[PDB]
């Protein structure tokens, strides 16, 4: 079931396309990026079609929403990364195996301002950033601290019947940690300067 | 997409239900178990019914089967875990996040033995206060595998110069293997577990 808006792959599982500058996509994936880095230049953006990565999360989605009885259990966050990481996210998605003061997960970043900082999105020998927006599955979350390897549980009565991501801040979340595989899908890599 | 063999869970997402000896389900992985573990006796077997991991396993399968074309992909293979491990195991599978380092490490990821006198050793399967020791039975995706390292975060590459395209799992020994690793989360099924005693 890949989405209405991908474009055909000649009957391929991976494509990365770039999106034409002014049409109505494009335009809502830079604004969401100009929100908080107006000050940077635009390269290009990518939509990533990864059908294994899509079906994966997708499977998820619908589990979460099951679990918490509701949807609303997604978000569009930022991931700031190095280029050589860039060719693994595209296939792999996110990896906690690859500063982790809220857990052991991946990060990602509600403003892409902070995605922006050098130290997450490192500019490559040639001055280019790399910044995903991402699908999140944040569900239900609490505050992370320090060494978690899972989120809490919503109740030490119930140990195993765990929050789905944990933040900084419950009442105004800057970030969100996930600590398993295929509850995040790139959506969008967007290419930019300083 | 859950087996037709299941008892019924009326709406429910998980349940352990008891084998009885005798059935071939039971006797099979009964005798599995003695083939290297016949000092040891079984308590009970429970087939783990979780429709959530089985769904995301069984698509991961899927893309397996699709990406490596014809390959026999799945083992069933032990892991011997803890008490305290178990209730978070049948719930939520193997993270590799709580793994142990083994002590002969081919990377950092969950092991699955091929003989269960491997996961019987109390370093893994730890008897509980009341003596017990505890086994899963797990359908493992092993894929295309090769010889691991101990610094491996993920499978290595099958070609250095495509650093993504990566074997699914590694293991101690390609032409005798006796344990595998995977790095990644559903790839690892919780069908059985084994309570036994000495
Ligand atoms: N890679 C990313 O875009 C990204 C990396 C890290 C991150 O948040 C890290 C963090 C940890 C502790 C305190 C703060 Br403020 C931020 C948020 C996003």
């Amino acid at each position: 079931n890949l989405p209405e808006h991908w474009t055909d792959m000649n009957h391929q599982l991976f494509c990365m396309v770039q999106l034409e500058p002014g049409q109505s996509e494009y335009n809502t994936i830079k604004d969401k990026f100009t929100r908080t880095c107006s000050s940077y230049a635009i390269e290009k953006i990518e939509r990533i079609q990864n059908a294994f990565l899509w079906q994966s999360y997708q499977v998820k989605k619908r589990q979460m929403d099951i679990k918490n009885d509701h949807k609303n259990n997604e978000r569009l966050l930022f991931h700031g990364t190095d280029a050589d990481s860039v060719p693994y996210v595209n296939q792999h998605g996110f990896n906690r195996s690859c500063a982790v003061s809220y857990g052991k997960g991946t990060y990602f970043a509600v403003d892409a301002s902070y995605s922006a900082k050098d130290t997450y999105s490192k500019p490559d020998s040639n001055g280019r950033k790399h910044m995903y927006v991402v699908r999140v599955l944040t569900g239900v979350f609490t505050k992370g601290r320090a060494g978690l390897v899972t989120p809490p549980p919503k109740n030490p009565h119930n140990p195993t019947d765990l929050f789905d991501s944990v933040t900084n801040n419950t009442r105004s979340p800057k970030l969100f940690v996930v600590f398993f595989d295929n509850q995040a899908y790139p959506e969008y890599l967007i290419t930019f300067t300083a």
